[PDB]
């Protein structure tokens, strides 16, 4: 009876109410009530996108890459990918300046040695790298594997496109049949992102309540800086890097947030940028003027390798851990930090508990190892406690940066339907 | 060269003459004998419905779904929903009468004790209905998930047709080549379902003739009387409850068991609910005129979630165990039976092994724990020697109420083809 | 620079400058450079093929299926089947015939008692032949499970057929609309198997120069006199048993050579021919022009079950095992180990790990148990230590015999385009 309301500033309302209810709820210790009342609605949210996830990646690329030509299609590639590494440094870079400005685990006075042991592998480039190209596709899809559907649909939309343009006629009619399928899959997919976006204020109300109920206690002392500062932090990525990069390509940065809020706050509550996909695939469509032949494969590509808010996460806990056990990172210390960081969104791109295996590669590249019952180990056991309330935030950024960079290129591609951006 | 004899006569003869087969051969002891050579030939036969079982369910729903309004089927929803639940409590009524008829159990005569075991909790509720919502529907059909497959489906459907509602030409084209390409995938299985149904004979010779020879012997003594008291009551739920509801929505008992048989006599020898939904789909579309957009969502649904057979046979066994170790069920604990089955048949909604769940679920609502070596253990293990000889009944009756279920609502929804049933 | 040089010639240099390459690297030990800098592109060639694996057996059968009647589908599958297994008895026979010659293992001289402890067991045929059906087609997809899966396409498509001759046209245009999405799947990965076959010389070179780095040390003494025992025999059961029934049936087994070539190389290369199905599929349909109804069965069909080469390295392998020990084979024990070698073809269809499985029953058919310590457990690790050197001419015959005795069966059914076999 409340689907007459205008949604977006239902989930707005929903992000506000959610945050002030968890905090007052888990202040009084009522968090376990949360979880157990209040969480399963988030989670419904959370299932009902992710279940969109697979069917709209697969049938937008295949319809999308047949609709393009391969030599824009790898423009495209080289545009996007040149912009996803400059960010994801420069989100690096920033961590480390709000870091150092806030002082993060000056505090914490951890007595600690100089030993050092190595814990996870990155996976060899050259595996994942192979891993790119599925050996069954069917496999894939099922598994959710993101990187490989990508790639199996790049090459069935360019053969749809080289079949259809073919003298035979059976052949041009079966390959049209094909693309209609797909296309009509997608145009469904969308619609259903649609529909979901009604029920999405009351799941954005409850996984931010959840999460302001378990973890916000635990928001004081020096963790309260490692929030103050990762989120001052994705801040000015957001209002620096974005509306800079923007504004030297002729894209509105107000205009720009005020199209993404949707996908923002889906990245925002449910953690997870894959699965806040459908929102930002169709917020590019359906907002932005994207030509599908550019979001299509840039924002799957973009939720994959491209998490601007993990790296400038990782430039604070570096710092957090190296302040807090009492040695503070050299400038060519903080230099292989960015570089790692950069190195190790490429090398475990797609690999399952991605996350931990790059901050642990960053940590190892200075020399902090992650040993048990280290001081190491401690300090950052003292951040994973506040992980949730950090990946917020970080997710966030992640597809945020997505959406401005999928804008950037297709400007640069003329393929930006402008009439979207007209007051 | 058999082929040409009429399919509905084969298969009678095929189970009478399996049943003698079996028998004879658990006799003389040479059912090891049928398990390798005859039993084969009856796993043929449920491998080729099983086959079937995940796209004829998926396409036939995406299909009818589409044809169909939302608040139509949401109507259809909640009245096949009332009516499982309905005729559920009626079977579990109904096997407690025909229990105490027969007096089940009485003559085991084994010691038991006031000692109580604290166990674990059943399935959440909770979980099970969020896991209708899939996370992957590429996984789910690979995992052959019906509930999230159903879920799917309808979600799908609803999309196709309204975009095949839309001004752009282009959108209504592709949505209709995508429901052509679900309706040739659908007409194919049931092209199929109707090829598999003339080697049904055989299969259905075997496999009665498998379990004949294994569970024969073992029909003596309290046990038998087990038999006897569930197949009674099985048939009154059909003969009172089945017909009585048929009669008072105006639909001609008799008929209607003459149209299901096919799908009886193959969830009878199959005892999979679920394997024998190609031939029950068959049966209400080219048998009874039941319309695409009932029963391609309540059939599948029941031979989920709607188990009369089971529940009966749970009334059955909770007295078989309770007058075994000597303490009969008071009628307050026989009414916690009731509520406590029905619950257990929605709280076990597509969990594999439900059996088995449901069956420790009613058990220890009334106080009777599955400690090992316990004679309450003794007395379920007991039941278990003939689990197969009541799997048959138990089965046919699970599948022959969705059948009930599905013409009741479609004759409430004038989406029953009257034609059918005059002669 | 690269695509408008010719490609049998490219191919052809990959393979020759692989394997020099391959040899003089793990000759002069460099042969972790080799696994570590070369091996992974020929992994990237193992990977796109078998890429294509699933979708284009679905499709193709989906496809062929259709446009073919029941009863010839009949009558192809019973011809095919008997030139499967005819080719598989000659080849064991052949394998035996080489191994003689070549007096393989003679010179190991390995003490062996006669005691036998029973630890292989062969899985049950009948659950092996169940398994053909499957109980879920989109799992047998995701598993890759291919034999089930020619099961459900051949059901699939039947039904479609029976759908288009019916009077309804909405049905009509429903089957039909199903058959042109598998016909442009079908279309599409027939493109890309030919865009992926520009990659392959470089993937073959890598392919190759792995291999021969890694186990070109392992050629000399017993084991270089099996490795020319086997490629000898491999030869035969092309030059005899192939030619002479290409001949028998009127086709021309040098044409039919100069044809098979990429699906050969690529065979050789890759060991695997589940996994070149893709290129030999192709060559059959743009090359020798085999009809869909019948390529798009035989093929994946004699990939799972038609082995002709891996039925002679066991032949091989077997008077290897025996000669080694001190106890050679009888006549009656090696009608035996033909007959095993068979029906092992059978038993294990589309079992995982059926090489290793087949060899075993086979060793244990003639009383030779590999239980571990044992000298017999010896000779066959022996073996295995140059398998990559065998894998690969094994597989290349394989492969070739299916291409062979699918033009045969097409042959004989006038579904054999005979306008892509006159030269000019
Ligand atoms: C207690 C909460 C329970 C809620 C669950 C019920 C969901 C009901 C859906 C209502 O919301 C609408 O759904 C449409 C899709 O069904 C969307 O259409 C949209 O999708 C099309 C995509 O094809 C766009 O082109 C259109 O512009 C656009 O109106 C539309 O935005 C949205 O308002
Ligand atoms: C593993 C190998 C096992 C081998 C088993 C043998 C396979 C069966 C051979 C085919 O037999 C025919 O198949 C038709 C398929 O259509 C059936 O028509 C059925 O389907 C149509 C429904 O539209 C209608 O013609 C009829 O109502 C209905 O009899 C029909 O009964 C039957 O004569
Ligand atoms: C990791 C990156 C790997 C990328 C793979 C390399 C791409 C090579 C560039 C394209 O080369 C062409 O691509 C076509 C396929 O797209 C082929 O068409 C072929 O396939 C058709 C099949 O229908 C035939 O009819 C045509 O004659 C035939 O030219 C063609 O041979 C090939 O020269
Ligand atoms: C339940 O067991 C498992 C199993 C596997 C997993 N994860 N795999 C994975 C991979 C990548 C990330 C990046 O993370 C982002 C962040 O944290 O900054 C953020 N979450 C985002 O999506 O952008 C995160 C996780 C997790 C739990
Ligand atoms: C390996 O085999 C499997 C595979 C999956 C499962 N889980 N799903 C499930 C759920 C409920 C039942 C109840 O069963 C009915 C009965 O006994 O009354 C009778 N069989 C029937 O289908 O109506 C039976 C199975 C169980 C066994
Ligand atoms: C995808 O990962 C996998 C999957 C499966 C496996 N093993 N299963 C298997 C391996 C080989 C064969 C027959 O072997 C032939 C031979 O050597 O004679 C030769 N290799 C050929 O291709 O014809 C039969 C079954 C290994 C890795
Ligand atoms: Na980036
Ligand atoms: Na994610
Ligand atoms: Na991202
Ligand atoms: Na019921
Ligand atoms: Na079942
Ligand atoms: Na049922
Ligand atoms: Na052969
Ligand atoms: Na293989
Ligand atoms: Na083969």
């Amino acid at each position: 009876r409340y689907l007459d309301y205008p949604v977006l500033w239902k989930i707005l309302w929903g992000l506000v109410l959610g945050a002030v209810f968890g905090l007052i709820a888990g202040h009084f210790g009522y968090a376990g009530a949360v979880k157990t009342y209040i969480k399963p609605f988030g989670d419904l949210f959370v299932r009902l996108l992710k279940m969109l996830v697979m069917p709209i990646v697969l049938a937008s690329l295949v319809v999308g890459a047949a609709s393009i030509s391969p030599a824009r299609l790898g423009r495209v590639g080289v545009k996007i990918v040149v912009y996803y590494l400059a960010t994801s440094a420069m989100a690096v870079f920033f961590g480390l300046i709000v870091g150092r400005l806030f002082n993060v685990g000056a505090n914490v006075n951890l007595g600690s040695g100089t030993g050092k042991a190595i814990e996870a592998q990155p996976p060899s480039l050259v595996q994942t790298l192979l891993n790119i190209v599925p050996t069954n596709p069917f496999a894939s899809l099922a598994k959710g594997e993101v990187l490989p559907v990508i790639f199996f649909a790049i090459i069935l939309g360019i053969a749809i496109t080289y079949l259809m343009n073919r003298n035979e006629e059976r052949v041009r009619k079966s390959a049209e049949t094909l693309l209609r399928v797909f296309d009509g899959l997608a145009e469904a997919m969308y619609l259903i992102v649609g529909g979901v976006m009604q029920y999405a204020p009351i799941g954005v109300f409850a996984l931010i309540a959840y999460v302001m109920a378990e973890q916000g206690v635990r928001v004081v002392g020096p963790l309260a800086k490692v929030v103050g500062a990762v989120y001052t932090g994705l801040f000015l990525q957001i209002v620096i890097t974005y509306f800079i990069l923007l504004k030297v390509f002729g894209i509105d940065p107000i205009k720009f947030i005020r199209k993404a809020k949707d996908a923002m706050i889906t990245a925002f509550v449910t953690r997870s940028s894959s699965g806040t996909l459908p929102v930002t695939m169709r917020v590019a469509e359906e907002e932005m003027g994207v030509d599908k032949g550019i979001f299509s494969f840039t924002l799957p590509l973009g939720a994959t390798i491209n998490m601007d808010g993990t790296a400038l996460y990782q430039g604070v806990t570096v710092l957090f851990v190296a302040n807090a056990i009492g040695h503070p990172l050299t400038l060519g210390q903080q230099l292989v930090v960015v570089l790692t960081a950069v190195l190790a969104s490429i090398g475990t791109a797609g690999v399952p508990g991605a996350g931990a295996i790059m901050l642990a590669m960053v940590l190892q590249s200075v020399g902090l190892d992650l040993t048990p019952g280290s001081p190491v180990a401690l300090a950052y056991a003292m951040i994973l406690g506040i992980d949730a309330i950090l990946d917020m935030g970080r997710t966030m950024v992640n597809v945020t940066g997505d959406l401005a960079g999928t804008v950037i290129v297709a400007k640069t591609e003329k393929e930006l339907d402008e009439s979207k951006w007209i007051s």
